[PDB]
């Protein structure tokens, strides 16, 4: 019986939840969820044009991630390098728990989740 950690930490089963995402209209919140996955493994060197592409593909060119105005401030003094990256970490925590509680529920009565 797979949980929504399992579902995240399998590749394949992950697919198969974003492609329920994008079913729902939604695969921006995966997708920024994969990036700062990325961007927590990754290495130093690529850093900053991962840091650069989570700003642009969500908070730029797409507008669907929910941090308002309060954190916004802190992503660009990250961009701009006071800050560290760590607050798209904590904006993966948000965005996971929104995944968790609306979207994952809905998901397991799906057959992308029936059939894995
Ligand atoms: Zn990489």
């Amino acid at each position: 019986i797979l949980q929504f950690e399992d579902i995240l930490a399998n590749t394949f089963y992950r697919e198969h939840f974003g492609m329920y995402m994008e079913r729902m209209d939604k695969r921006a919140l995966i997708s920024f969820w994969e990036s700062v996955e990325h961007l927590k493994n990754a290495n130093k060197n690529e850093i900053p044009q991962l840091v650069g592409e989570i700003y642009q593909n969500f908070f730029v060119e797409s507008k669907e991630i929910s941090v308002e105005k309060s954190l916004y401030k802190e992503i660009q003094q990250a961009l701009v390098g006071n800050k560290g990256i760590e607050v798209f970490y904590k904006i993966q925590e948000d965005v996971y728990e929104t995944l968790k509680d609306r979207y994952y529920p809905s998901f397991i009565v799906s057959d992308l989740y029936e059939k894995l």
